């Protein structure tokens, strides 16, 4: 019997996938998690006692982004191993393809929180390899179900590229993406490339956005905005076509933006 439901913060969330919590935790009807330190617990009564004792009110590590009540904390897997392991176990409940939960030292984790008077409330996160041979600027990216489709995943995607820009490098999320992750990346890539084309080669779009040329190309292909000439993909779009796409329906929700002025981060 697996964990099939969690209590975290004020949320109850059904699981989507197996996550390898220890077997005596899986047998319970519900797993209870501290939303701040991510300790997982077996019983409502151990949970209630923890909440009265636990002094964390935000993620560990350093706050590398803060604008109003939106916060990102950078957590080195080697300096906060238990926390990062608990995060990985939580994420695996909602990610089919994640496979790494306990060997977190090679990773840095970026925790998105929404802040009120009580504390910084976890919304989702992405992990990133400290050293990525493959040029992945995201390893796993997860938004908790009650926050999905509300602009938070777009924020974290945009955030992963802002770090890539600061590293003077392109990057791409590690494959395979979850289904919602796929739709989300395609929509983010469209928005960013279309906005840059409104206001340029494929290589220019790549250097301006840190989106890889392959991701740019496959995005422009889905928009039917690339020609092929003698073995080369070549952008082929009119300003009017760009605006037709941009004011269409799916680009209408106002984003949580990443304000680079509020990003406190130096490339390793
Ligand atoms: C990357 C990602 C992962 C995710 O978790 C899954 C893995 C369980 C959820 C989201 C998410 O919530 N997307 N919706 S969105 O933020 O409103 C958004 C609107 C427009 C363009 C991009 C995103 C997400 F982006
Ligand atoms: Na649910
Ligand atoms: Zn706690």
């Amino acid at each position: 019997k697996y964990v099939d439901k969690i209590h975290i913060g004020n949320y109850e969330i059904d699981a989507w996938y197996f996550s390898p919590f220890p077997e005596d935790y899986g047998k319970q009807p519900k797993l209870w998690l501290c939303e701040y330190c991510l300790k997982y617990m077996k019983y409502e009564k151990s949970y209630r006692f923890h909440l009265g004792q636990c002094q964390w009110r935000q993620p560990p590590g350093k706050e590398i982004y803060r604008k109003s009540n939106i916060s990102v904390h950078e957590v080195d897997g080697k300096d906060h191993k238990i926390y990062c392991q608990n995060l990985c176990l939580l994420a695996k409940l909602f990610l089919d393809h994640k496979t790494l939960y306990f060997d977190v030292e090679p990773f840095v984790f970026y925790i998105l929180t929404e802040v009120d008077r009580q504390g910084a409330h976890i919304v989702g996160y992405f992990s990133k390899e400290k050293e990525s041979p493959d040029g992945n600027n995201v390893s796993c990216i997860m938004i908790l179900p009650p926050y999905q489709r509300r602009g938070y995943g777009r924020f974290l995607i945009a955030f992963s590229y802002e770090l890539s820009k600061l590293e003077s490098t392109v990057g791409s999320p590690e494959k395979p993406l979850s289904d919602l992750g796929k739709l989300s990346y395609r929509s983010y890539w469209s928005s960013v490339l279309l906005e840059n084309l409104r206001d340029l080669s494929i290589k220019d779009l790549s250097q301006m956005t840190s989106i890889t040329q392959n991701d740019i190309i496959s995005t422009l292909q889905s928009l039917n905005m690339v020609k092929y000439w003698k073995g080369q993909h070549v952008i082929c779009v009119t300003p009017k076509l760009v605006e037709e796409h941009l004011k269409s329906a799916q680009y209408k929700k106002p984003p949580i933006t990443v304000d680079s002025v509020c990003l406190k981060w130096a490339p390793p």
